């Protein structure tokens, strides 16, 4: 179930990783952190400051052995072509992260972030530690973008708590 | 699952229509033929052939009173960005029919092209005749393309059948 | 799970065919490995049916060298068939014939297809290609009065062919 | 479809004097009606009863009584077998109606439907001016009745109801 | 079933066979054509003239093979009093065919010919091939006379066809 | 309404032989009058005449007290006629001065508890009805064995002592 | 029960030349067996019969012929009605048993069991050496029925299986 | 109503011999009277007598303080009437002052609960019921053994003194 | 509980010559019983009956007849009963065992408890050896029972199974 | 309604001991005063005496604050009469200042919570039952145990300080 | 069940125990007599006088091998705090009995004396027996307070029935 | 349902609000945005900084139109206590947001953030809208706390959009 303390839902499908597809599940990513977080759609203006500054700041997280995916219902060629349109012509341009595709939606619903009625994700953010349990979660409406930089923060704090 | 001879499931949703969003459902097309055809993704390569063919040939469609609409399970927002990027760049281009989204994938589940798996439509056309009746119905597997002029071809065909 | 439906095996069928002027039976089975082109029309000695069903004749040895079988189908008996295979098409009829016509005098054929219009008794002009391991990759159906390129079925055969390649 | 019941009800396509016309039980109200069945047209088992009917038709019209042959061919194929010469094994010219079963519902309504081929045995009824059933009979595929014996049988009929 | 293309109902009974009682059944005319015909009643005037027609037509049926019986709800005893009333008195005389008693009606009922209401069978005729197969069945109604020449030509027209 | 004895008689009806011709009668055509009924089981046999024969010897006398007789079997009226106009000498039953009722159906037989559904024909059963239509008193023999009349109306005349005191 | 099928099984306390005997119709096999029912001892009505079968029990019993009494008195009543005499409207003597039918149960199973009042009516079965019903007759309870009648019908049983 | 001490006695329905008469007579027969109503097994048998007649000797003082006694068993009134009519020195009743109640359809026994149904008779029950119907008491003995006359005299006066007090 | 049939198990404490005793129908096997229902301890009605069984308590014996005595009471309550003195409306000293049926059950499996007011009607038990019921009797709350009738049963029972 | 603190107390109804006399009382009669009421196991024991004794001694000092005392026990009111007419050196109870309530169908003592199904006699429950009827207090003892008098009336004064303050 | 007689519900969760946590149970009990009292909330006004009357003399509990242990639905953090404020400011102060924690109010549920509603303790006390029975329970409404001594007294008269009488 | 974009479940319960017992509920608040933030327990080490930021920043949060309020499972009077020890002990000190009493744990277990194992909430925060909408929830682990500041941004952020785009 997607609840603080409880493991993880399971999920797998096909992300844009580097410029290039891949299959990836909640099963990679065990004993590293994992932020999981959920934007609406691809091509639309409120998204990509959030996701830019989760890029810009994922060697941040490698440091500490976090890995960042981002996570929208639009295929993984959406996310490619999006990726491929430079940040001065309101794209992605390259990406540090994952860009996870929920087509089938199904990710997005195990999450308890789909809206079912226009059938996109609210922008839901999770903090999965290494044994699949979540930690923090936090979900905002369509219009708002979090820090990226209290996320960071989130990680360490509960990396700490582990450590001692 | 619809049918020949069957009246057309109903359908609503946002479209790109000359650049800009419009809401479009199957009421808007009574008193007119209508082509309503599926394709899998946007910015996948087995696909502009098809919708670029269509576009082309979109004024001969009008000029026997048939309108053409091209449907997949995207946004309408990968539908503009689709759109907005150039042929030579394996884009869409400027286009002469309406691009639908189905984001939902209900349009596609209605009428029976929903792929449930991988959550994406087979390419299926449909041609509507002035009073929602299907008049023909194809489908084809996700790698091909269909004809245009056949297309055109079927629908004068039902056409002159009236006289 | 069969279900004449896209991605999808195609139902069985078996039934009395008239074969080079001869009653065969035949059968889905007798197909696979090669792909089918499986077409259904209304009614022997009709207008609208015998340019279509003339017109995959002529092509059937294109047909035969993409790997490809064609088979006809109405619910007529398979006398009648024969009957308007030995009409001359001068006369109005089918004359020679290089494909397979498949009698469905039960209409059971039809109806596993999909086409059968219970109320009249008779089929609507569905095509359905199929692959050679049964797999249905394109089908479309036609309302009654209208017959569709041969030229165009052909092509989809060799796409598909092209594809998997 | 037993002797002394109401014969079903029926309505279908007839070719009659050439032409397509759509008939039923009910057109016979008033009148006696001799309802024959066979396999299948283009078949050489059937042609000779069916002639046979259709020569000695007026001495039925002379009684008072009509004369239908049925099978669950369409009357499409039925033309065709009118439009075969008899030299060439077809029926020629008829003076009978020759009405389509297309849909097996009365082969199978009057009792005669072989399902697992789907076509009729060699059936016959004579039905009285109220629609009922006086007599029937029924041969295997093969084997063709005497017209000469049906006629006599609708003259003995009208003879008990007379004295 | 009593249909053409199926295997006739099996039947015994109590027959008069040249004046004496024998108990036949359908197994009796394996390898035979049999003709069975069934009429109202005995010592009625309009069963009889089918009835001697059939007799006096016999040996025609014999030398083909195939054998006549006549069926009615009557007894035995009915029936063999009927046989030893004299033509010339209106009755049955001497017969060449069997004369089987339906005492119980279920022969008449089996063979779908019974009138339930007064209790007795139309007249109903079937041609039962060597292997007990139905290959002609026809019904008069009660009054109307049939032809032993068209059943006798019948019988010799599916005999053609199985040789031929 | 059964038959059993203080029951009132199961309604009846059928065609039957009085003096020589045909006539429909039933139980209602007994009201007011003692009626014997009874039942034999077959037409033109050589065991069922002596019984017969001897209720219409002594007819008269059941008449003499308002007493019918009326004998049953599940023959045809035909059967009736034919076995009346057989004479005595020739083992038929000759002229008849009771009423000789048709059972064709089985019904009568049926409903007076008489019927032998097997071979389909009556035991010899005897039923004395008053005339309100009650039985007064039932007997059944085993086919081969016949009554005493004289026991039958000494029953009668017994019955009426019985009203009348 | 009917005639032609097995008697139904009876037991019961008889008085049997002034003793309680305890029989059933397993006793009677090998013989005839003539048993009949009355109402009630100690009414006028029933003595003449079952005296005159006492007084011909010796010709039944020449033809391999028991008779039994039975009524729904007990075994005490039928003792102390032997016991009155003849003229003081008892039976005396007997030479038959007298079956008690206290149960009700052989009424019962008889057939002749009025419910209501709880007494049989006058039944009498002739049963075969087998236990099979020849002969069953049935009288209104004020009228007694003939000894030699009955006995000439066990007669004629008897001729009919010899021959 | 049930045969219960406190609940109302079950109705009942027979024809008696009282005063060698055959009288019909029911438990409404006896409202405002006490009522001992005492039930043995059969007529004509070695035991019984003697309570019976007992009570008969006696029945003047249970008339005197407003009681009436019936005796029941399942025998018919005639038998009753039978026993009645054999003099006491030959094992018979003799004269009566008590009723003798016939239960011939054996309803009064099973409504009282003392019929034993395999052998038809009844329990040797006795029930004191009041003026209203009311069982005040009962005793139940096995089939061999008598009851004394004298107790059950005791216990109506008891009741009724009771009753008023 | 019927005669002829077996009377119900019970247990229980009773009072026996002036001490607590677990007594049960098992101790009567091969002996005859009286077991008798009173109503309740200390009330007026009673003690007549108690007194003049426990008074003729020897003239049981001597015919092999034990004699127990059931209200729903507790066995407490029936000691202070027996030490009260007869002067006084007391038992006196009890040659019977005063039984003690405080759950009721005794008095309900015997067909004598009245469930509105929970006490026992007066019911009186002859068994045999065997525990079979030979004799019942019921009277209502304010009426006693004659030993001496009571006592004539017993032998009357006992006479009938020594001889006829 | 149930025995627990803040609900109000089961109703109840029976005969009691109250000044030598019985008297019907229920909860109804105790309306708009304090009430105690204890339950002990059975009369004429010698564990019970003392507790009921001390509550008497002292019942004037709960009627001072308004509050009325009463036992229970599942004995009949016959047996309170007679422990209350036996001698305290006697192991009696001598006179009683509070009513003694006969529990005899138990059903009071299973309302309450106290009843023992097994044995069939109350446990030592006590409860302080307000002027509404509403249970402030209950308190249980295992039998062989008895309580504070003194601790019951400190209680009692101390739900009428809190009622007033 | 939380009945006198009945095994005491088991319970277990944690206490601050001379001023430390520790996790404890009904086991931990076992061989000892266990007064279990519940009361409201931490830092009210009414509890404090009854929890510090029990710690004040719980040596004499502990001299009669006796444990006394305290429960409300507060977290143990709460008990600790309420500990570590002054009496002087309506604290409890020093605690010489356990302080459990029924955070999940189970225990006060599984004691019968959980007020759902509000969801918090009635003032319930069981006395508990070396073999975990409960011999003695009591409830009183929020605002009043037992007596200590009273309670101690019934430790004692158990363990007196215990060794003797 | 707490979820975004669904409105927040309706709250009520008493609340410290400026050293003071008040009742408060979700109503209060339309008009305003609320903050409303869940913590385990009172008087844990892990808890007090982020309560003690959010009343430090509460002026913050006034200026733009928004209430804060602290929820626990504790009682209030645990909460008083827990303002009333000094920061230095590990206490809350003086409180310029309302305490929140959840002490039936309806309000944690309706924002979906109670543990029903331990039976206190996880660190959840929502922020509610003056129409009482959820534009923003999220929930920490019970050892670490959040952004003070990174709350009040986004207060302002949604403000920004509804004011703007």
């Amino acid at each position: 179930a997607p609840a603080v303390t409880q493991h993880a839902p399971y999920f797998k499908g096909t992300a844009v990783v580097s410029g290039e597809f891949k299959e990836i599940s909640l099963d990679d990513f065990k004993g590293k952190y994992l932020v999981l977080f959920f934007y609406p759609l691809d091509f639309t203006f409120v998204c990509p400051t959030e996701i830019i500054a989760f890029s810009d700041k994922a060697s941040e997280f490698h440091d500490v052995n976090c890995e960042v995916v981002a996570v929208s219902v639009d295929s993984h060629f959406s996310h490619l072509a999006w990726i491929n349109t430079p940040r001065k012509n309101g794209g992605l341009g390259h990406m540090n992260i994952a860009l996870l595709s929920d087509l089938t939606k199904q990710i997005s619903r195990d999450y308890g972030v789909l809206l079912e009625g226009p059938g996109l994700a609210l922008r839901g953010l999770f903090i999965i530690d290494p044994n699949g349990v979540i930690k923090h979660l936090s979900v905002n409406d369509l219009p708002v973008g979090r820090s990226v930089e209290e996320t960071l923060r989130l990680v360490k704090a509960f990396q700490f708590v582990e450590a001692h």
